[PDB]
């Protein structure tokens, strides 16, 4: 399928058996949720965007459903004012900028 | 064309006269360059992301080239660790998310 981007790319996610909204962010090297609890041992980590840094959780191996893609990878757990699904993801799922 | 996500989606860009590097972010909703001066009045504007807000100029009716396409949109110059094109423009130039 093609998503045009007259208006932001929220997909719907499965993680941990729940289902989650979240944003197709290829600015984003990394994936990071903030509403979900993730089951675990994690290594802390630091992100820095726009307005600086933030101190989250970084879970491996995390099993995600998005679209219609089973993969596995890295989930950043800590706050962020939107779900942002990052190339770590997008790239196993086949995500593909055209123009 | 056709952009994979293996790596940042960096392209070239024309503002001002001046040749940039910035990424395509389609988690953006608009675009910020801290390495550029614009011409100008300008209005001050606020955004938000990971790590928290930010002020900045935004600059409207700027004539910006991007993949071959010269198109005008609004532009925010502030700090940002990377420059970033954002769904104002990405949308203009004909890009889309395809999986
Ligand atoms: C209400 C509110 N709503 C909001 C809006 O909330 C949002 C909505 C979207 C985002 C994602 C972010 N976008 C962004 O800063 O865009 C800004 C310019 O246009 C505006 O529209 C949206 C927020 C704002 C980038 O796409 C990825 N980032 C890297 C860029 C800056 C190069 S990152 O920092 O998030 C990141 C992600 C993953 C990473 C990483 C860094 O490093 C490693 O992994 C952040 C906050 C704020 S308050």
């Amino acid at each position: 399928p093609q998503i045009t981007l007259w208006q932001r790319p929220i997909v719907t996610i499965k993680i941990g058996g729940q289902q989650r909204e979240a944003l197709l962010d290829t600015g984003a090297d990394d994936t990071v949720l903030e509403d979900i609890n993730l089951p675990g041992r994690w290594k802390p980590k630091i992100i820095g965007g726009v307005g600086g840094f933030v101190k989250v959780r970084q879970y491996d191996q995390v099993p995600i459903e998005i679209c219609g893609h089973k993969v596995i990878g890295t989930v950043l757990v800590g706050p962020t004012p939107a779900n942002i699904i990052g190339r770590n993801l997008m790239t196993q799922i086949g995500c593909t900028l055209n123009f």
